C-alpha cells in the first residue's frame, strides 16, 4: 500500500499545506483521504517552487527544481520526499508533466518582474502560475481530463486575478504591479495610488473592472462540474468559493489596498461549505 509506505512523505506535504494555506486545507480536506493527500504533494511542489523565488529570490534553487523535474519527467524520481510523493500520485491517477514544467516556467518569470502591458499578457502568465495548477490537479478530479481543461483553466485565473485584486498594497510595496498598464490607462489610475490605505475612485473602477472579470471566469469554470467526479465536487467548490470570498472582504473593507489577507473567518467558511452543499444540489 504505497499510502503507508510513503506515509511519511505524505504527512510531510500535508503539514505544508496545513501551515501555508487553511483555506485550500480545508477545502481540500473534503476529498477522499487518497487524493486529498494527493492534492497536497501537489501543493507541495507549488508552494516549494513559489517560496524559491519570491520569498528567497533564489533562481538557483528554481534551477535545482528544474533539475529534479527533468528528472521525474524521465522517470528517475528525485530521491526527496515531495518528489516521492508525487511518484506515486503519477503512478495511482494519469498525471502529466507538462503543466509541472509551465509552474516553473511561470515563476522563472517573475523572478525578473514585468507589469503586463495587456489583459493578454496577464492572462498568459495567469496560466503559466495558476491555470497550470489546475491542470496538475485534473487528473485526481475527474475520469478524463481533456475533456475540461478549459473551464479548469479558468478556475486558476479567477484565483489568481483574486490573489491579485487582493494584494495590491503589498505586491507594489515589493515592486510589482500586476495590474495591466492598458487598464491603468483607461481608468485614468496612477501608480502613485496604488500605496494608499483606500482605493481613490479611478482605482475602484478598475479593481471592479478586473473582479468583474474574475467572477465571471469563476462561474464559467463551474461549466465543469457535471464531469468531476461526485466525491470530489464538494471540495473543489469549497475551495474556488472560499478563494472568491476575498473579493467579497476587500469591497466590504472599503477597498482597502492592504492587510486583506486571512480576513476570511472560520465562521464564514464553514457557512460557504454549507453553501455549496446547496449549490451542488443543483447538479
Ligand atoms: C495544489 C493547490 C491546491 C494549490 C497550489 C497553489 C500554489 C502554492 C501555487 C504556487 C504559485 C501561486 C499561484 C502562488 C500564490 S499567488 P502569490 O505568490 O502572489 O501569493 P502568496 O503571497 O504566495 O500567497
Ligand atoms: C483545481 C482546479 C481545476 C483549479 C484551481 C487551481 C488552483 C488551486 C490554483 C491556485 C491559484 C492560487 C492563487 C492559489 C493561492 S495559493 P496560497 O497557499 O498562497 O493561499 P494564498 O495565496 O495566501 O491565498
Ligand atoms: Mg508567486
Ligand atoms: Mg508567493
Ligand atoms: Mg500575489
Amino acid at each position: 500500500d504505497p499510502f503507508q509506505e510513503y506515509q511519511k512523505d505524505f504527512a510531510y506535504c500535508e503539514s505544508i499545506i496545513k501551515k501555508n494555506s487553511k483555506s485550500f486545507y480545508l477545502a481540500f480536506s473534503q476529498l477522499p483521504k487518497r487524493k486529498a493527500q494527493s492534492v497536497y504533494a501537489v501543493y507541495a511542489f507549488c508552494r516549494r517552487a513559489d517560496d524559491l523565488i519570491d520569498r528567497d529570490n533564489n533562481q538557483a534553487g528554481l534551477r535545482q527544481l528544474e533539475r529534479q523535474l527533468l528528472d521525474f519527467n524521465e522517470g528517475k524520481v528525485p530521491n526527496d520526499p515531495v518528489w516521492r510523493a508525487l511518484s506515486v500520485v503519477f503512478d495511482n491517477f494519469p498525471m502529466v508533466t507538462a503543466p509541472f514544467f509551465d509552474m516553473l516556467t511561470g515563476q522563472r518569470k517573475d523572478a525578473d518582474f514585468k507589469q503586463p502591458e495587456t489583459r493578454k499578457d496577464l492572462e498568459e502568465y495567469c496560466y503559466y502560475v495558476a491555470g497550470s495548477v489546475g491542470l496538475m490537479l485534473l487528473p485526481l478530479l475527474t475520469e478524463r481530463p481533456a475533456d475540461i481543461v478549459v473551464p479548469a483553466k479558468k478556475l486558476g485565473e479567477a484565483m489568481q486575478l483574486t490573489n491579485i485584486l487582493r494584494d495590491v498594497g503589498e505586491d507594489y510595496q515589493m515592486g510589482r504591479i500586476y495590474l495591466t498598464k492598458e487598464d491603468m490607462t483607461r481608468f485614468g489610475v496612477a501608480t502613485t495610488m496604488l500605496k494608499e490605505k483606500q482605493a481613490q475612485t479611478q482605482l475602484v473602477a478598475l479593481w471592479e473592472s478586473l473582479a468583474k472579470q474574475a467572477e465571471n471566469l469563476y462561474e464559467e469554470s463551474f461549466e465543469m462540474f457535471p464531469l468531476i467526479t461526485e466525491d470530489c465536487r464538494q471540495a473543489l467548490a469549497s475551495a474556488a468559493f472560499i478563494y472568491r470570498e476575498q473579493l467579497n472582504i476587500v469591497r466590504k473593507q472599503h477597498y482597502s489596498l492592504f492587510d486583506n489577507k486571512n480576513k476570511v473567518s472560520h465562521y464564514r467558511k464553514v457557512q460557504l461549505l454549507k453553501e455549496v452543499k446547496s449549490y451542488l444540489k443543483s447538479y
